[PDB]
């Protein structure tokens, strides 16, 4: 059967239909990019506090040495 | 004169591209759902950071109060 | 100019070249899926 | 007889698909890099969780030691 314009047109519509799926992917990965950026900022906030924990650890160690001092003094 | 079968390789190549794009779509929709879960859980972690500074303030009082006892 | 087989073949190679980019995307999003699960 | 120009719409549609796929590629490579950063920072957070249980154990001792003082 001779190739016809309609055969080429069928491929055009197929590609344009595929393009709509590509468009959803692109919109979604851009949204994920923005959201991962925001997530990292929040992870940064958590990290900054996690070392406030290290100070807490030190203060508690100091409190223990003190409490032993109270008991040692009787 | 070109025949319908002369287009077969192009038709097949587009079918394969479409199958693989569809699998990307399936995966990125799953990444979107996973990101919802991660965001909710990180927000939960971030909220508990209020306890840390409360612990912080109380420990300041425990420090001063203990100096008082030590003075005795 | 009459359409020739070489004109169709040019589009085939273009699509197959595009398919390699699609393949990298697919490999990478699957890897991201596994890594977000672990995260 | 089909002419070269009869393929123009298909050529353009594939060019546009390729441009948009290229932008997906650019974005997903960036997501990969971002994920490296997130993974490293979450691993850092997870490591500090050792301090929490150390605080936990010490506080147990502070509890018992204080019961001692209260008796005294």
């Amino acid at each position: 059967s001779p190739l016809q314009q309609g055969d080429l047109n069928a491929l055009v519509t197929s590609v344009q239909s595929l393009a709509l799926n590509v468009n959803e992917i692109l919109n979604t990965v851009r949204n994920l990019d923005s959201r991962m950026n925001q997530l990292e900022t929040k992870v940064d906030r958590i990290l900054s506090s996690q070392s406030l924990i290290q100070t807490i650890k030190n203060d508690i160690v100091g409190l223990k040495a003190g409490m032993a001092t109270l008991e040692g003094m009787i």
